RNA sequence: UUUUUUUUUUUUUUUUUUUUUUUUUUCUCCUCUUUUUUUUUUUU
């Protein structure tokens, strides 16, 4: 994703670092990549750490 | 007669655009004197 945080550039939120739905150890593969662009859609608000 | 362990050079690229020299001011302004105006003519 690309996040705007009033900086000189854009900030990148990698898919590898995200608490995906389920919130536990089940699996992480390319099947999630199709629905990753579904829940964190355009114009949402997050609160993360650099 | 002095062993064992302490990772490293950001990820990304396959974006659209249908105009045209210049460009924008300055006011009214007393002309002195022999004249009517000479004139054909010929040699270029």
């Amino acid at each position: 994703w690309k996040v705007e945080t009033n900086s000189r550039l854009d900030s990148v939120l990698l898919l590898s670092s995200m608490n995906l739905p389920g919130g536990e150890l089940r699996r992480r593969s390319a099947e999630d990549e199709l629905a990753m662009r579904g829940f964190l859609q355009e114009g949402d608000l997050i609160s993360a750490e650099v």
